């Protein structure tokens, strides 16, 4: 504790005193950089959710997020053939089941 100073840990940059931060869960963001993963939309007026150690919107925590695949990391469709396995489905392809050599 040298200097003391709350920091971004998004640009790993300095913030000022007057610069409107917003400080959650012992850290601090800019006002342009406290913004959605998903959406990338600034919670700074909105309500915010941590989850996961990762910061979303409402409008995303709904269940608003389609299937991915793992293999290719490509939006996922239901008609689509995929394949199950542990949380993640691999595409039919992307999937190499020992059914066969
Ligand atoms: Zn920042
Ligand atoms: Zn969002
Ligand atoms: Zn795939």
């Amino acid at each position: 504790g040298s200097s003391g100073s709350s920091g971004c840990v998004e640009c790993r940059k300095p913030i000022g005193a007057d610069s409107k931060e917003v400080h959650y869960k012992n850290r601090f963001w800019h006002d342009t950089c406290f913004r959605c993963a998903k959406c990338l939309h600034p919670l700074a007026n909105e309500t915010f959710v941590a989850k996961d150690n990762k910061i979303l919107c409402n409008k995303c925590t709904t269940r608003e997020d389609s299937p991915k695949c793992k293999g290719c990391f490509k939006a996922i469709v239901a008609g689509d053939q995929n394949v199950e396995y542990k949380g993640t489905v691999w595409h039919k392809d992307c999937f190499s089941g020992p059914s066969s050599g």
